[PDB]
Order: structure tokens, then C-alpha cells, then sequence
């Protein structure tokens, strides 16, 4: 009942302190008179006697009361000097005493140690009393003594070194077990000592702020506090002498002290930080653990907390709120002048930190401490208690962007900068996601609504500087929250002042950003200016002049996060994200994987960045087509993550996946098709699934083998595994989509062949698939597949395995056969006739009447249907006839056709035919030819003699040939010579013995002589079928036949193959490739031709010819090593006359014409390749006496432009090459240059020179392109455009302009300075 007005309270504190003081002094008197220690005093000698620690405590409390009530000035001076003297006695008592604990001590050393505690504690709290007396503002000199400060500082040092630290570090080890349990037995006596120490240290922190002190004192305090900062608190409260929280209290007191020293001495701030950051380096990692617990539950290492605290200590004309609303400009300017220096000092401190840690992260080990600092700052980024996190991270980010953006920066620095920009990017992404989450909640709360709308605006970059700095906005809420949680917490109050200054500065920026004059806005901003100014000048101004609602930690976190989204750090997101994305195509294998990791974290943290015009999607897709392999390989991973987070992207991204099926790398393809498999199972879209399956199937005929195995595997899983309608439909769509007929056939054959994985199990699934396809035809009104399209897949099924088909479902195709005669849809017709062709010979019951009827309905169509279908239907006829016992209908067809032919001849004897009889003959010869191709009626050698009396030989084949070939003569028109040669070709390909008859090869020789393309195609196709079947054979014996005709026509087929670059030539080389693979011709007659065709632009000629050259060299190197000159000359003549491009190399990507040649020479190895190069050089030598551009100059240019670029595989090859070029130039250039000096025909010696100048040009280009045995290496920037252009320049001399003709000879005389 003594809480009144401040006056009376002051008097009460005064009288209480006076009373207690007198009681203490007369307690000392009693303790001296009597030679014993009093309840309050301690007897030392018979003249001295000090105050005990508890009485010192109470005196301290009373003194604090007198100070806070501004009545400490009234305390009698004379009896304060006496108290200071008692303190000085208690301090002199223990000045030399050694109260330190030793780990070696035993259970009894602590008993002798425990007897010091009365005097020791009395001295500690005596020092505290002295300091507090020096913190009263009194002016008398007898109340201040440097020596008292010295004593207190000593006690602090010896307390930290001798008790606090060794007690914190002491564990329950067998070496120090006894001591541990001994001290643990007197906890209760240790604790008051610890409290005394804390109170003294904190009292020093207070001291240095109220009395000016030496720099040596504050340096010693900074060293001691720095030591207490890294105190080793125990893990759990089991192996610590006392409660760990007490030691935590020491850590906090130390942080407060360091912040105080840091604040009251600007000059050495950078020093403090600096040393604090190097002390952290000289410690075992065990201390670097995050042992500083935060209210929110997370943890940081204490050095991080201290650094940030130091960054936040920075904050450590109008006089009416109305005048500021009208003169808002002046209010803003005042606020600017007061607030900008605070944030300037904050940025200065933060920059001290960042500069230090980055500096010694690079110019040094220490990078791990930078990583730890960054991690802790990220942890505290969105914590309103720690606003310095965004500032440190902001400056760090600006610095890393800077390092990445200046090209004069090291690789270590760039790699570090990218690696950190990644983690920062991830942190920002997580913050944005968290803001969206918090703002999506439903809260019947005005503030929650305001924050929700404001967050909606802030996630997008919608400008709102005026709602952010609003009086009731996020800054207000954050500060009110920190206030409620705060009123002695130095850390929290520093955070508050810091945020207040940020608020003021943002007010100023908001007002200064607008160039209009919106009145009310400006007035409100002026009010905010005045308010925030008063707040910065006095922190208690906010809570004193206003009151506000209570803010929940959720509302506070959302508020501060909204503020962060508009900070310079978070606003950089986009920019730095790009830096990250573009760093996926990096060079190092660690910055790339790290970048990918950070991009994944960014995506998962806030998937909304994959929506709309998402740059992440864009640049991931661009990554999938990067010039590097594993960059695309990982780009597939990113694509997969995108699809995982937003499946809507799936449909538009699979197109990029299937494209990667045709990627160079054999691994990226495998990955892309595994991903495409997963997508196939996920997505039921028929267009996607069909495209996937089409690509996968296309990848069965892939170069690499493992990829083929994978293609098969997957196709077996997704198509042929135990929705059937969906399966069949997907198959129909897949085959209808593209060119996947033969391939799927070989998949089914590689799948259903016996002695395999699951043949008998995967057989009946195909049986029921086929049965379904027919079930889809037995019958509408649906988007089901077309019967035609179904028959296209049933066709290839019947080709693969006819066992799957049954007779009953061949009866469903029955009406398709009857309509073949006119039904224009030829696809369906060929399909059904092929299905009968393949299936029907597999039946066992032999349905006689069915076969007979089918033939009777299938023969008359022979007279109309086109050729391609006439083939399959004729085959079907032959089959039917073999299953049946009869062949007379076929023989009748052949005989009637032949009769018609010789009737055509008889008619031609009267009138020169007409446009109608020629077509009749076309059909006759076509029927005869196809019949000869499929059905050879040699067994019915008597059925034909009855109609052709002068027939004898039992050939029939020769009868057809003998009747038709007379019309292949040039005396007939082309419409007649064509189907005649076609007929005899179809006959011969299945009866090869007719080839070597004088009757036919005279017509073939005539064809090749006439050089008519179409009817020599008629011959080439026949020879192609014959030889190809002759390969299926080896891989009744027509070897000597094949060789006979092969040798007769080799020259002609070669001519056709090497005269043009169109498909016809491809047919010719397609015959020669077979001729060579079989071995009918010697490799000498073939090598140069294929070596030459390998340089063709038509891909189908180049690939096949390259295969034949590669295999031929593999088996017959001995012979090709001798035909190098003719091969080079041949390639040049081919490029000049056929391709019509006499250059020695292509334009982009700059590859030589002979790059295939040398590639084949990459298997021979040894110097055999070297000599080839040398031979090239030797082919450039010349003898004046030869001769526009001389032939040898065009050739020389052709084969030096090849030397420029070749992808040499050893430095010995290129070294011997440039050696041969220097040797040649120095040998012939002597004669040339010499006779030039004399004579200077002019064009003759210019021609001469150009060769040498070009040689030497390429020579220098090579010397600089590599180096002035073992594999070679290319130099960074030696593209090759300069050497190309310059070569052309040299090769333009003889097109002048006699001037340049002479400058060429001159440059040659000087290039090799002789005289």
C-alpha cells in the first residue's frame, strides 16, 4: 500500500536505502568489535570487514530504486564513499586469489574450493555495487575510480576463464568423473555464484554506456564476451553440472555486451565484426553447430545471431501532426534526413560482414562458414525478430549477381556465385509459396482480410507503395506483434527500431516516387512522416500515443512476409531465376547439377511459376535441345518434374520427349522413351499414346543395340501384356499414323518366336487381339476405327504369324474378295488378298469348295486391277491352286494372254497398232509376267504344247520370254517396250536361267545402250529382286548365272549409279551393293566407286555406299591401300561433275568431303593413315607444263580445303602432315619462286603460286589451330572462317585483274625469301 505519485515513491526508496545502509554499516561495526562474521558482514582482519553477497544484493536493488526515481542525488555523499571503501576491501581480498576450477581436481578439492565462495561472491557483488554507484549520474569525483573498473574487469576475466567455461565444458568422463559428480553434489551452492557473475557482466555492459571508459577496458570486455560467446553448453541436461539454460544466459549477456561495445565505438565496428568472424574460424567444427534456439523453434549458430544483432543495432520544421499533413513535403524531407543515416549505417555494417566472408571465401577452408552463415540467414529470412537477414542476403545477392555479370571474373567466383544464387532463389520461392498459403486462409478478421488482399496484390508485381506503408498496414502489425512479445529484450527492441527505420524510409520512397499531386494521399503520407519521425526519436512513442489490437503470430508472419516480397532481395527473384536457368547449360559438372537441384527446389516450393507464360517451362524445353548431351539428358528430368507438378503441361511436353527419340546420344534416347513409357501409362489420350507408340516402334531399327532391346521391352509391356478394344484401337491409330509396318511385323516375330521369354503366354493375347479386330468388322455409330485401317494392322499380323487366324474370320472378309473387281479402295483389297495369301496355306481342313469359289471370284479381276495388287492376287491364285489339286485355270489364263500377245504381233503386221491395242498388250504382258513371277507351271509342260504346237523344252518360262522379248526392240514404241521388258523381268527374276539366254540379254544390252531411264529401271528392278533373293538364299543353284549377267552388265549399272544423284541412281547402287555383298565381283572393280558414292549428298546413296566401303576395307585393306590416288581423283571428279560443288569441304559445320574416307581409316590405325595424308600432299605437287582455273589448281584447292579440317586423332599425324606440306612448299616453291624472280605465261606462274600460298595458308592455320604423339587438342578461338575466306581470296587471283595476278607471284617470292 505504498504505490503513490513519483514524489512520495522517491522519498520511500530514499528512506529504505538509508535504513538498510545504516543497518549494513553498523553490521560492519558489530563484525569488527566482535571478531566474528555477522549475519550481514564478514570479518577478515581486526581492522577490515566487508559486506556479504546477499546484503550487497539488497543494497544494489535499493540503489537501482533511487536511480530510477531520480532521488539518488540526495543520498549523503560521505556515506557513499564508505560503501565504495567496503567494496574496495571485498575486492582487494580476492584480487590475488585463484578461485579457478581444475579438471584434475578430486571430490575433496571442491570442498576446499567451496570455502572461497563467501569472499568471492562478496567481491563479485561488491564490484557490481561500485559500478552501479558509478551509473547514477552524480558529479562528485570521489564516486568514480578507474581502479574499481579495473578490479571488476579482472573478476570478469578470471570468472570466465576459471569457472564459467570449465564448468560448462566439464563432462562425465572416466578421467573427470569424480569432479563432475562432486560439483553436481553442490549445484545449489554453484548457482548463486553464476547469477552473481551474470549480474556483474551485465552491469559492465550498462557501465560502458553511462561513463566514458578507456579503449583497453572495452577491448578486454570485447575479448571476454567474445570468449563467452562460444561457451560449450552440453547437449542434453544429463552431462552438465548445472542447468544448461544458465550458460545460455551467459551467452546472451555476452551478445548484449558485444552489441554495446559495437554501438558506442563506430571507428572500430568493422574491426569487431572482423575479429568475431576470424575467431569463428579458429575453432573445431563441433562448435559451429546451431546451438542458438529461436522462439519460433528453429536454430542458428550463435555467431549468426550476434552478427545480425550487430547489423540491427544501427538504430541503437514541423512540431504538430496537423502541420505535417498540409506541409507533407517538408514532413517527408525531415523524415528522410533522420532515417536515411540509420539505414546507411545498417547497410555499412551488413557490407562489412558480406565483404569479409565472401573475400576470404574466395581469396583464401572458409567457404563452409559462408555456407553456414547463408543457411542461418535464410532460416531467419521471414522472421520479424531478425530483419537483418534480408539485408545481409540482399547485399550478398547483389554481390553474387555482380560476380556473375562481369566476364573478368574467375571460375571459382562464378561457380560460387551461381551455387549461392541457387539457394537464395529456392528460399525466395519457398517464401512466396508460404505467402500464398497463408493468404488463402479464411479468417473473419479485418486485419486478416487486409493482409489477404495485400498479399494477393504483392505476389503479382502490382504497385502499392502506399498500402504497404499504411498506418494500419503490415509494418504496424509487425511492430505491434514485436511490441507485445517485448520491455527489456535488447535484441527484440533493436529489431523494432530497425523495422521502424525501414518503415520511415519506405514512406519517403513512396512519396518521392510519384510525380503528380494527389492531395489526400500526400496528406496521409505527411502524417505518416511526422509519426514515424517521432517514433524514431523515441521508440516508446508508438505504444504511448496509440493503442492497437493484438496480432497473432500468423498475422505477423504474413505481414512481414508481404513486406519482404517488396524488398530489394525478393524482388530480384525473376532476374536471378534466369541466371539459374541459363546456368543449366554450364560447363562444370558441379555447377550444373547444383543448378538443377536449385531449380527443382524452386519448382516444388512454388509450382505456380509453371503456369501461363512460364519462363521455367520455356528454358527447360530449350535445355532439352542443348548442344550438349547430358544437358538434354537432365532436361528430361526437369520435364518430368514439371509434368509431375502440373499434369496439364503433359500433353504439350510429350512432343518434346518423343522428339528426343531421334537424339544423337544413345542414353538420352533411352531416358526419353522410358519417360514416354510412364506418360503412355498415365495419359489415356489416344493421340499422345499413338504418337508415343509410333516413335517407340520407329526406335526398333536403331543403331545401338541396348536401345532396341529397350524399345522391344517397352512395346511388349504397353501393347502385348495381360480395355482390349482400347488396345486394338490404339494399334490401328498407331499404324495409320506413320511408317511402322515392317517394324511392327519384326516386333511380333521377335515376340512370338519359340524358345523365348513368354511366347506361349503372349501368343493367345495376340490371338484375341486379332479376334477382336475381326469382331470390330463382323458388324456402326461411333468414332471407332475404319475397317480399312483395321485391315492394315491385320495385314501385318498375318504376315508375322498366321497361326493366330481362323477360317471363320476369313469368311468375314469373303465379300471383300467378290468386290475386288471394281471396288476402287485398293488398300482393303490388297489387305484381304494378302491375308488370304499368308493365312490360307496354314489351314489344315482344306475347305475345298471355299478355295474353288475364291479362285473363280478372284481370277477375272486379273484383267483390270493395277499391278501392285495384281502381285498379291496372283500370289493368292498360285497358293489356292497348290492347296487344290488343279492348275488348269491358271494355265488357261497364261495361254489366253500369250495368244493375245501373238495376236498383237499379227495385228502390228497390218496397221501400226493404236492407242488401245498397246494397252491390251500392256495387260497381256503384265499377266504373263506376274504369272511367271509367282506360279511356274513347268509341271504342265503338256497343257501348253496343245495350243503352241512348235513348243518343246518343258520350260514355259522360256516360252513366255520367247513370245514377249521380241517387243523390247527399239523398233516398237515406248508404251510397248516398257511392259514387255517389265514382263520378261518378272519372269526372269523367278526363273533366273532365262537371264543368260541370248534372247534376253541382247534386249538388256540394248536397253542400257539406249540410255532410256524408265525401261532400264525395268531391268534394274528385276536384277535387284534376283540378287536380293540370292542373298536371302545364302544368308536350283544360280551362282554361275548371277556371275555371268553381273559381269556382263557391271559397267552399265556402275554408269547409272555414278552419273546422277537421284533415286534412279540409288536403285543402281542398290544393285551394286548386293553384287558386292555377295562377292560376285572382285573388290578392285568396286572399291573406288563406293568410296566415291559415300561423298554423295543423297543420304540413301551416301549411307549404303559408306557401308560397302567400310566393310570392303574391313575385309580387303591390302587392296584399297593401293588405290588411294584413283579414289581421291574420283571423289573430286564426282563432286565437280555430279554434285556440282567442287569445294573441298561443306559450309557449316565445316566438314571435309573425305571425312568419311578418313573415318574408315580410323580402324586401320598405325602409320597407314599418316601416309594417306602424305599421299594427299603428294597429289598437290606439280610440273609446270599442264593446263580458267587450271584443273590441277581446282583439284589442289579441293584437297587442301580438306586438310584444313579433318578431326585428326594424333599430333603425330598432323605433325607429319605439316612436315610434308613444308617439305613440298620448300621443294617446288624454290623452282617456282626462282623462275618468277627471273621471268617476272604470267597466268602459268600465278597458277603455280596460288597452290603454294594456299598450302602454306592451311599450314599456318593448322600450326595455330593446335600447337606450335598422343591425341591432339584444339585451341579456344580458331573457328576457321578466316582460313576459308583467305583461301578463296588466294583462289581469286587468276580472275582479275592482272594486278592481283602479279601480287600472287610477289607474295610467293616473299613467302619463301630466297635471294
Amino acid at each position: 500500500g505504498e504505490s503513490l505519485d513519483l514524489r512520495q515513491r522517491a522519498n520511500v526508496a530514499l528512506h529504505e536505502l538509508k535504513a538498510y545502509l545504516q543497518a549494513a554499516f553498523q553490521a560492519v561495526d558489530r563484525a569488527i568489535a566482535q571478531k566474528s562474521s555477522n549475519e550481514m558482514a564478514i570479518f577478515l582482519s581486526e581492522t577490515e570487514a566487508t559486506l556479504a553477497a546477499p546484503t550487497q544484493t539488497k543494497l544494489q536493488s535499493a540503489l537501482k530504486k533511487t536511480i530510477e526515481l531520480n532521488c539518488f542525488m540526495t543520498v549523503p555523499l560521505d556515506d557513499l564513499i564508505y560503501l565504495l571503501r567496503l567494496c574496495d576491501s571485498a575486492l582487494r581480498q580476492t584480487e590475488s586469489l585463484d578461485f579457478s576450477v581444475q579438471t584434475s581436481w578430486g571430490a575433496q578439492d571442491v570442498e576446499q574450493w567451496l570455502e572461497l565462495l563467501p569472499n568471492l561472491e562478496a567481491a563479485i557483488r561488491a564490484a557490481r555495487t561500485s559500478m552501479r554507484i558509478m551509473c547514477g549520474g552524480r558529479e562528485e569525483k570521489q564516486l568514480y575510480s578507474e581502479n574499481a573498473i579495473e578490479q571488476a574487469l579482472s573478476l570478469c576475466k578470471r570468472l570466465i576463464d576459471g569457472i564459467i567455461m570449465p564448468l560448462a565444458e566439464l563432462r562425465n568422463t572416466s578421467d573427470t568423473e569424480e569432479l563432475f559428480k562432486a560439483l553436481s553434489s553442490c549445484k545449489r551452492r554453484i548457482l548463486p555464484l553464476m547469477t552473481d557473475a551474470q549480474k556483474l557482466l551485465s552491469m559492465m555492459s550498462e557501465l560502458i554506456a553511462k561513463v566514458d571508459t578507456s579503449e583497453t577496458v572495452t577491448n578486454a570486455l570485447e575479448f571476454a564476451a567474445s570468449q563467452l560467446l562460444f561457451i560449450e553448453t552440453a547437449n542434453a541436461e544429463r552431462d552438465s553440472v548445472i542447468e544448461t539454460q544458465k550458460f545460455d544466459g551467459f551467452r546472451l549477456v555476452a551478445m548484449d555486451m558485444i552489441c554495446q561495445i559495437f554501438l558506442l565505438n563506430p571507428s572500430q565496428r568493422q574491426g569487431i565484426i572482423d575479429e568475431i568472424l576470424t575467431s569463428l574460424e579458429k575453432l573445431p567444427l563441433g562448435k559451429r553447430a546451431r546451438t542458438f534456439k529461436l522462439a519460433d523453434g528453429s536454430s542458428i549458430q550463435p555467431v549468426s545471431a550476434l552478427i545480425m544483432r550487430l547489423v540491427q543495432t544501427s538504430a541503437g520544421i514541423i512540431q504538430s501532426e496537423a502541420q505535417g499533413a498540409s506541409q507533407h513535403s517538408t514532413a517527408i524531407r525531415d523524415l528522410d534526413t533522420i532515417s536515411t543515416p540509420l539505414l546507411e549505417t545498417a547497410r555499412n555494417n551488413a557490407s562489412y560482414v558480406i565483404k569479409f566472408i565472401v573475400n576470404r571465401a574466395l581469396n583464401s577452408p572458409y567457404r563452409n562458414l559462408l555456407d553456414l552463415f547463408v543457411e542461418d540467414f535464410i532460416t531467419c529470412l521471414d522472421n520479424p525478430d531478425w530483419p537483418a537477414a534480408e539485408l545481409l542476403l540482399r547485399l550478398l545477392m547483389l554481390m553474387m549477381v555482380g560476380l556473375v555479370e562481369n566476364d573478368k571474373s574467375s571460375i571459382m567466383a562464378k561457380n560460387m556465385a551461381l551455387e549461392l544464387l541457387g539457394t537464395m532463389c529456392a528460399a525466395i520461392s519457398k517464401l512466396r509459396g508460404h505467402v500464398r498459403k497463408m493468404a488463402s486462409a479464411l479468417e473473419a478478421d479485418e486485419l486478416s482480410l487486409f493482409l489477404s488482399d495485400l498479399a494477393a496484390s504483392a505476389l503479382e508485381l502490382k504497385s502499392r507503395p502506399e498500402h504497404m506503408v499504411a498506418w494500419t498496414g503490415p509494418y504496424r502489425a509487425t511492430l505491434e506483434y514485436l511490441q507485445s512479445r517485448s520491455n527489456e529484450d535488447a535484441q527484440l527492441s533493436s529489431a523494432m527500431t530497425f523495422i521502424i527505420s525501414e518503415w520511415g524510409s519506405k514512406i519517403c520512397t513512396c512519396y518521392d516516387g510519384y510525380q503528380d499531386d494527389v492531395l489526400e494521399r500526400d496528406q496521409e503520407l505527411g502524417r505518416l512522416a511526422y509519426r514515424l519521425r517521432e517514433m524514431i526519436l523515441d521508440r516508446k512513442w508508438l505504444s504511448t500515443e496509440y493503442t492497437y489490437k493484438d496480432v497473432s503470430p500468423l498475422q505477423a508472419k504474413l505481414s512481414y512476409s508481404i513486406i519482404l516480397l517488396r524488398s530489394q532481395f525478393c524482388e530480384a527473384f525473376g532476374a536471378i531465376l534466369n541466371i539459374l536457368l541459363n546456368s543449366m547449360a554450364s560447363d562444370q559438372p558441379t555447377v550444373r547439377s547444383k543448378s538443377l537441384k536449385s531449380i527443382n527446389q524452386v519448382m516444388e516450393a512454388d509450382p505456380t511459376i509453371l503456369d501461363g507464360d512460364s519462363v521455367v517451362v520455356q528454358l527447360i524445353l530449350r535445355s532439352s535441345s542443348d548442344s550438349s548431351t547430358q544437358v538434354r539428358d537432365s532436361a528430361l528430368g526437369l520435364i518430368s518434374k514439371c509434368i509431375s507438378l502440373r499434369p496439364a503441361l503433359e500433353e504439350k511436353m510429350t512432343e518434346t520427349v518423343v522428339n528426343r527419340f531421334s537424339d544423337a546420344g544413345p542414353g538420352v534416347r533411352k531416358r526419353a522413351m522410358k519417360l514416354a513409357k510412364d506418360i503412355y501409362l498415365r495419359n489415356s489420350n489416344r493421340v499422345l499414346r499413338s504418337a508415343i507408340a509410333n516413335g517407340l516402334l520407329h526406335r526398333v531399327q536403331d543403331p545401338e543395340e541396348s536401345v532396341r532391346d529397350l524399345a522391344r521391352q517397352v512395346i511388349e509391356e504397353i501393347w502385348f501384356a495381360p480395355s482390349l478394344s482400347e488396345h486394338v484401337i490404339l494399334m490401328v491409330q498407331t499404324v495409320k499414323r506413320g511408317n511402322v509396318a515392317n517394324v511392327l511385323d519384326k516386333v511380333l516375330q521377335a515376340l512370338l518366336s519359340p524358345s523365348s521369354k513368354t511366347s506361349q503366354a503372349s501368343m493367345e493375347v495376340c490371338r484375341k487381339l486379332v479376334g477382336s479386330m475381326f469382331d470390330l468388322i463382323d458388324n456402326n455409330d461411333a468414332s471407332a476405327p475404319s475397317g480399312r485401317d483395321v485391315l492394315q494392322v491385320l495385314m501385318i499380323f498375318a504376315k508375322a504369324e498366321a497361326s493366330l487366324f481362323t477360317f471363320e474370320q476369313l469368311r468375314l472378309l469373303r465379300p471383300y474378295i467378290a468386290s475386288i473387281g471394281t471396288s476402287e479402295d485398293l488398300t482393303v483389297s490388297r489387305a484381304v488378298v494378302v491375308i488370304y495369301r499368308r493365312v490360307l496355306p496354314q489351314l489344315s481342313s482344306a475347305h475345298a469348295q471355299f478355295l474353288t469359289d475364291v479362285r473363280k471370284e478372284l481370277l477375272p479381276v486379273v484383267a483390270k486391277v493395277p499391278r501392285a495388287l495384281l502381285d498379291d492376287v496372283m500370289a493368292c491364285l498360285w497358293i489356292i491352286s497348290t492347296l487344290l489339286g488343279t492348275y488348269e485355270p491358271l494355265a488357261r489364263l497364261v495361254i489366253s494372254s500369250l495368244k493375245g500377245i501373238q495376236k498383237t504381233r499379227a495385228s502390228a503386221q497390218v496397221q501400226p497398232l493404236d492407242q488401245l491395242k498397246i494397252r491390251q498388250f500392256d495387260r497381256y504382258s503384265l499377266i504373263v509376267g506376274m504369272a511367271g513371277k509367282h506360279c511356274n507351271l513347268d509341271s504342265h509342260h503338256e497343257m501348253f504344247k496343245e495350243h503352241f504346237p512348235k513348243f518343246s523344252g518343258a520350260s514355259v518360262s522360256k516360252l513366255m520370254v520367247d513370245i514377249v522379248v521380241p517387243f523390247a526392240a527399239p523398233s516398237w514404241p515406248l508404251d510397248v517396250r516398257k511392259p514387255a521388258l517389265d514382263c520378261v523381268g518378272l519372269v526372269c527374276q523367278s526363273s533366273p536361267r532365262n537371264y543368260v539366254a541370248a534372247n534376253v540379254y541382247t534386249a538388256f544390252q540394248q536397253v542400257f545402250d539406249d540410255q532410256i531411264p524408265i525401261l532400264e529401271t525395268m531391268v534394274l528392278r528385276s536384277l535387284k529382286e534376283f540378287l536380293f533373293s540370292e542373298e536371302k538364299r545364302s544368308e536350283t543353284n544360280y551362282d554361275d548365272v548371277a556371275s555371268a549377267t553381273t559381269h556382263r552388265f557391271l559397267k552399265d549399272i556402275t554408269r547409272i549409279a555414278t552419273s546422277t544423284q537421284d533415286d534412279h541412281a540409288f536403285l543402281a547402287v542398290e544393285v551394286l551393293a548386293s553384287i558386292n555383298r555377295q562377292g560376285l565381283v572382285h573388290p578392285k572393280e568396286t572399291g573406288v566407286t563406293f568410296i566415291t558414292l559415300a561423298t554423295s549428298t543423297h543420304p540413301r546413296i551416301s549411307e549404303l555406299a559408306f557401308l560397302e566401303h567400310k566393310a570392303l576395307h574391313t575385309k580387303h585393306e591390302t587392296v584399297i591401300e593401293r588405290e588411294y590416288a584413283k579414289a581421291i581423283q574420283s571423289i573430286f571428279a564426282y563432286q565437280r561433275d555430279i554434285v556440282k560443288d567442287p569445294r573441298g569441304a561443306t559450309t557449316n559445320p565445316f566438314t571435309p568431303k573425305l571425312h568419311l574416307f578418313m573415318e574408315v581409316l580410323k580402324i586401320s590405325k598405325a602409320k597407314n593413315r599418316v601416309k594417306f595424308l602424305e599421299k594427299l600432299v603428294s597429289q598437290i605437287d606439280f610440273d609446270i607444263a599442264k593446263l580458267e582455273l587450271p584443273p590441277h589448281v581446282q583439284y589442289s584447292r579441293f584437297i587442301i580445303e580438306n586438310l584444313a579440317f579433318f578431326e585428326y586423332v594424333t599430333v603425330g599425324e598432323i605433325h607429319s602432315l605439316v612436315a610434308a606440306m613444308e617439305r613440298l612448299v620448300a621443294s617446288t616453291g624454290a623452282s617456282v619462286a626462282q623462275v618468277i624472280e627471273s621471268e617476272v605465261r604470267l597466268r602459268q606462274l600465278t597458277a603455280a603460286s596460288m597452290i603454294l600460298l594456299a598450302i602454306w595458308e592451311v599450314r599456318t592455320y593448322l600450326r595455330r589451330l593446335y600447337s606450335l604423339a598422343r591425341p591432339p587438342v584444339k585451341v579456344q578461338g580458331v573457328t576457321g572462317d578466316k582460313v576459308w575466306e583467305e583461301i578463296n581470296n588466294i583462289m581469286g587471283a587468276l580472275s582479275g585483274g592482272r594486278e592481283r595476278m602479279v601480287r600472287a607471284c610477289k607474295d610467293l617470292v616473299e613467302l619463301m625469301s630466297i635471294d
